[PDB]
């Protein structure tokens, strides 16, 4: 798969910055935030052409290792072949994750995490650069 | 104690830029490359007062668990509270250190690994931001 990090400690309020390459012929690309691989409070899947979706934002949690309930996004500011940036943080309602464009969603905070310690990305998507606050 | 990051890739004369900041009182701080926490082709250890040392950086490696033979240097451009920030690389012979201001450190490639797929951050150093060229 691709990176993964741990130990994040990223608290209420502070910011994740993944920067990435979204490759020519991209079909999709996941980031992953939680406690552990069983354990997401967000799981945000673009999908390019990917299991009968088409430029479709997919996201969920998973909570000891169960899928949540699926909620999409109408709009879909990636482009194959370009390089695209993702700011994510959270309070105890939502996550809030802020893309290219300028578009700003919500995503409702079902696992009750004290902080973020863990990111994985897989896919489509060639990481850069990460940043913390 | 700090970032762990895995599946990294970083090949034979890519580049991994890390910033960070160095705690206020800080004794010493690490930052270990390798393929996972046994087998650490480099642990960067610059020593403000600890172990012994006064001002000093000690690398070594890690080979299946075992600690390798450390190396010293006598030049330590690292103050605590402060920001710091390193470019790291590595070819057939040796891994390189280097930081904005020119200096550069070496320490010799002793496990021959195909890439550098891990890092750790440990001690008075909290990493801010991780880049791949
Ligand atoms: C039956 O609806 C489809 O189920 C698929 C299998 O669970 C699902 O794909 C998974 O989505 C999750 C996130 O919810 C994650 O991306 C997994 O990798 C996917 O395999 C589809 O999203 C579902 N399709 C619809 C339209 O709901
Ligand atoms: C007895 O000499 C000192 O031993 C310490 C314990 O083995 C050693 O510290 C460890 O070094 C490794 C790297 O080699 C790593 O930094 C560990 O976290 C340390 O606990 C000191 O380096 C030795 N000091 C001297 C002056 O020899």
């Amino acid at each position: 798969c691709g990176l993964v990090a741990s130990n994040l400690n990223l608290k209420p309020g502070e910011c994740l910055r993944v920067r990435g390459e979204v490759a020519p012929d991209a079909k999709s690309f996941v980031l992953n935030l939680g406690k552990d691989s069983n354990n997401l409070c967000l799981h945000f899947n673009p999908r390019f052409n990917a299991h009968g979706d088409a430029n479709t934002i997919v996201c969920n949690s998973k909570d000891g290792g169960a899928w949540g309930t699926e909620q999409r996004e109408a709009v879909f500011p990636f482009q194959p072949g370009s390089v695209a940036e993702v700011c994510i943080t959270f309070d105890q309602a939502n996550l809030t994750v802020k893309l290219p464009d300028g578009y700003e969603f919500k995503f409702p905070n079902r696992l009750n995490l004290e902080a973020i310690n863990y990111m994985a990305a897989d896919g489509d998507f060639k990481i850069k650069c990460v940043a913390f606050d």
